[PDB]
């Protein structure tokens, strides 16, 4: 079946910063989505202003380093989007990750993606093809049908 | 008072498989709810034809080990209804059972009943009446007006 | 910014009884807010019948000690209503303090305020001026824009 | 490989009361051992006066119901004894039950086995051969050589 | 029975910036213990000299607002010291406070008593009588003999 | 201050497939480590024989993906093999990720570095020196004299 569906999760520098890292990545790991990849980044002036196709915003992104992810499986990146919660997080809910951590729409913690396509073009950009692992995750069988 | 209702509560093989149960019996135990009867059990070919008053779901069903469970306390069935979440993992919420751990309307980890008469009739086939103990839950006075 | 609006988070009696002390505790320090007073009291006839301004409710609130807090942080006040959840239990939702440990409305395990002039009339009300601290939290800078 | 080694493991009835079932039940299952057979019980005057083969202590495990478990997996009656601790709670290490839960040697929050015979005897005494159910965990090959 | 025995833990203002409150309570009240007294407190010159009966020691414990906790229970004092591990973090084990949270001597995240006549003098210090209270724990008769 | 020690901390194949990542990952983040690079990857014929400077060892290692990271920090390294506990997990202490997730000394779900030599030696093999990031940790000021 096409679960090989891929979303890129990043945690945003306050999220690194905060300690927020092995917490965030829980609540991927656990709900039985594939870590494909991974690396923690200084952001580039390129490699960002070719990312958020707000001067401050920029050297805020700069400013601490920022663990970049991809997982895989099923609805992946609604899953991600419903996981990490309301993009504001004075109006997303207990059990998201902004609404468990965060106060500040721009301090909020993580990004995901949007789309299928907003997430493949995002990950080919933060990673290279070799970069991504596949390997069967030995749960799969137990996680679906 | 009556808070005797009493659901049931199984964690279905993939849940059992993936190692949810304490984690399952958590969101029960701490809300207040009182632990009745419990047990392991490979389902019967019987027991289940009985059960679900698909071809393929049948030895699904058999080909792991279930927790069965029973859980007294006042409106748990709906409340169980409610910590396990939506029946689809892909749109039950954050916080919930199903939304923490799921992905798959087949691979939804656990089972809950949808009515007293359901819980009923589904606690009954299940475990006979001298299987299920009562006592008083310390925490009872404090839990209850 | 005006990021010190504070809000009056108690644990009513029940909360303390049953232990969930550290745990109300823990949603409201790993979301970013900050303590900023704390205490241990034993409610007082003339403390109570000021507060809330029902016979049985009374003797209640009396019959265990409170843990009366005060947190202070951006929009402090409904997020914090947020995190406790609906006011009953039995329709707040799971990941907020009531719909993880609370059945009954009457033993709803804690309380916040619902207005920023309700806050702040309570916590004048359950604490002196110079039982409250400020600090800055070390956090602060990466909480915050 | 003869890693079926099973020991017994229950929640003694304080355990129970004071909501540590879920708790408990993490340590062993995360651990990597199979849950095996599991059930609630108010213990008997007979099923009591073998198992023990004090006058008080009697009718303090009447007093409550009990939570009677079976794990099997390599070295796990030494690997339980291990996980509850010293059976005096004020001198057990913190990281096991009784040092995270526990405080007086007569509340000693659950019991394992001392020994391959024990174990043994204390499961049948405790469940009958037809109640145990042994599944492979599909873990086991990632949990061992 | 004289389970009477009470220990100050001070959680050092390191702690308390570093967001350890509501983890480092929890070690306490899940074991069984009783929360007797808290407050925030910014340390005075006086108060300070008076304690600690380095120039540079003194600074950092005023640089912070500081958690004074008092509680109860059976050898809670070395049981304290214990959960809370060798004052050195660089040489407390996993499991314990300073083992988890710490890395070095001069910021090892929380203080306890050493003796039950330490801590009486330090409560007498930190708190007046009034400002203590008394109930019994719910979970008091199962907790002990 | 040479706080800028830093070890290697891999989640071998077992960890990665048993979804012990973001929990491995806590034990380290809460301590107050600095997390400096990280990275999937499926090991090597080359990468490996070079590394182990047992011929059914090589194809487990190769047999998943492996979690290497690095991470900086005083003592990091002792602390590290801490943390981790002794090597074969029938006799690692609970607390420590070998006795909390562990059982055969071939399946021990983690490998960290023995030595500052080592861990310096075992980093430029897993990485190249562009591949670190070096920022400070906000939380340094509070966790260091």
């Amino acid at each position: 079946s096409s679960q090989t569906e891929r979303t890129f999760i990043a945690v945003k520098p306050d999220g690194v910063q905060r300690g927020l890292v092995s917490q965030i990545l829980s609540r991927f790991e656990k709900k039985g989505y594939k870590l494909v990849a991974i690396k923690l980044v200084k952001a580039d002036d390129k490699l960002l202003e070719q990312h958020y196709a707000f001067p401050k915003m920029v050297s805020f992104m700069k400013s601490g380093p920022i663990l970049a992810t991809v997982w895989e499986g099923k609805d992946v990146v609604r899953q991600g989007r419903t996981i990490l919660g309301a993009t504001n997080p004075l109006g997303s809910a207990p059990g998201t990750i902004r609404g468990d951590f965060g106060i500040d729409l721009g301090r909020n913690v993580c990004h995901g993606s949007d789309s299928v396509d907003s997430a493949e073009r995002e990950i080919n950009l933060w990673f290279k093809k070799e970069e991504l692992v596949d390997w069967e995750s030995n749960q799969a069988k137990w996680i679906y049908e």
